[PDB]
């Protein structure tokens, strides 16, 4: 299962490799929420990203970056999320078909590194709600058995 912790996935908890994931918008953007606490501590993944989109090589919803900021520590850029608005039909920028690929590569990379998923409420905001969320999580890393961590207050 999912252990919920109060505290920061920035400062994420136990031993073995460990890989942050956070969803990222295909628009360029990085100024608000969980990415500034990622530029609080490290300035690789937000510079990581910007260079991705601005080559715009495979920067596309369900891809992932992975930026090893230290020592047995990865953090993973995960592109889930269509721009920042709304658009013409009510449709939240949120893609939860996005999230399943870019989550799907996460659980491969943890197997590979041997390590432990990280992350924060992602998708709550945006969009995201955390029933949908949280079986997403479920069927694509805890049924891999990865430990999987996530970090509110």
């Amino acid at each position: 299962e999912i252990l919920y912790i109060k505290g920061d996935a920035t400062a994420p908890i136990g031993s073995g490799v460990k890989v942050i994931t956070h969803i990222c918008n295909d628009i360029g953007g990085w100024g608000k929420g969980f990415v500034l606490a990622l530029s609080k501590k490290w300035k690789m993944p937000e510079e990581a990203y910007r260079q991705w989109y601005k080559s715009q090589e495979e920067f596309t919803l369900g891809a992932v970056q992975f930026v090893n900021v230290e020592n047995k520590l990865y953090v993973a850029n995960m592109i889930g999320q269509h721009g920042i608005y709304k658009d013409s039909k009510g449709l939240p920028p949120i893609r939860y078909d996005a999230v399943r690929q870019c989550l799907k590569e996460v659980a491969l990379f943890t197997i590979a590194h041997k390590a432990s998923v990280h992350m924060p409420r992602i998708g709550c905001g945006a969009g995201g709600k955390w029933e949908l969320m949280e079986q997403i999580i479920k069927e694509e890393l805890i049924t891999k058995e990865i430990a999987v961590t996530v970090y509110d207050l």
